[PDB]
């Protein structure tokens, strides 16, 4: 599979999920901080991401997480930029399972790059037996992110009532999933 290369996944001419290094942390740090006040609203950790050594330290625990398999953190990058990330939050093993997370910068979303990245990480290890049962956990108000489940034929299983907690507050959370 050429598409599996030392450096990363090759999603399509324009899109590679890069494996995390520390060669990267500049630049999702100075992204991070440019979407800062928007990402705010979604996610909980951008609000204390304030030096680049936030952000070589989020790369250094990736990779360890990456190494045994606990998870699969990948850098989306976009032509020539980093675009957000992807992931697999939690891989359950035992129960071929994986739950997914995702961001883009603003200069980067309505570009069908997640969607993509998605497809692609389903593909490859949904189809190779390795993970059976995907799962996305969004907010319910998260219109863009309800989006993006439903564009990569997730289905929705429920509402998960006050499973997210942002800035102190608890959030609904609708759980799609996509099974093989
Ligand atoms: C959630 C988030 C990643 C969605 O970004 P996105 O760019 O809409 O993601 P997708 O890859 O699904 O792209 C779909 C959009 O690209 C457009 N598009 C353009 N080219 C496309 C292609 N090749 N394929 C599909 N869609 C394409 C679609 O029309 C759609 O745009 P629209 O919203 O104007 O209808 C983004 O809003 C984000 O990072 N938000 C903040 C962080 C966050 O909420 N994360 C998830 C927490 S649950
Ligand atoms: C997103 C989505 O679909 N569901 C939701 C809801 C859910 O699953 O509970 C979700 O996953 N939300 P999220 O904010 O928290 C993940 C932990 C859940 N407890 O992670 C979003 C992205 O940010 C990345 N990310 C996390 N920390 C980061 C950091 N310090 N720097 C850069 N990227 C980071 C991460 O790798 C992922 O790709």
């Amino acid at each position: 599979d050429v598409s599996l290369t030392p450096s990363g996944i090759k999603v399509n001419d324009e899109i590679t999920l890069l494996y995390p290094a520390l060669k990267y942390a500049e630049e999702l740090y100075l992204l991070i901080n440019q979407n800062k006040i928007n990402f705010i609203k979604s996610m909980a950790w951008p609000a204390f991401v304030n030096n680049i050594s936030d952000s070589v330290s989020f790369i250094e625990q990736s990779m360890i997480d990456n190494q045994n398999e606990k998870a699969l953190i990948l850098f989306i990058k976009y032509k020539t930029k980093i675009a957000g990330v992807v992931s697999f939050n939690i891989i359950d093993h035992a129960n071929k399972t994986a739950y997914i997370g995702y961001w883009l910068g603003a200069n980067f979303q309505g570009k069908g790059i997640v969607t993509n990245a998605i497809n692609k990480l389903i593909q490859e290890y949904g189809d190779s037996g390795v993970i059976k049962r995907f799962v996305i956990k969004c907010i319910v108000d998260n219109k863009k992110s309800n989006a993006t489940a439903l564009r990569c034929g997730f289905t929705l299983e429920g509402v998960l009532q006050k499973a997210e907690i942002l800035n102190g507050v608890s959030y609904d959370q609708n759980i799609y999933s996509k099974v093989i």
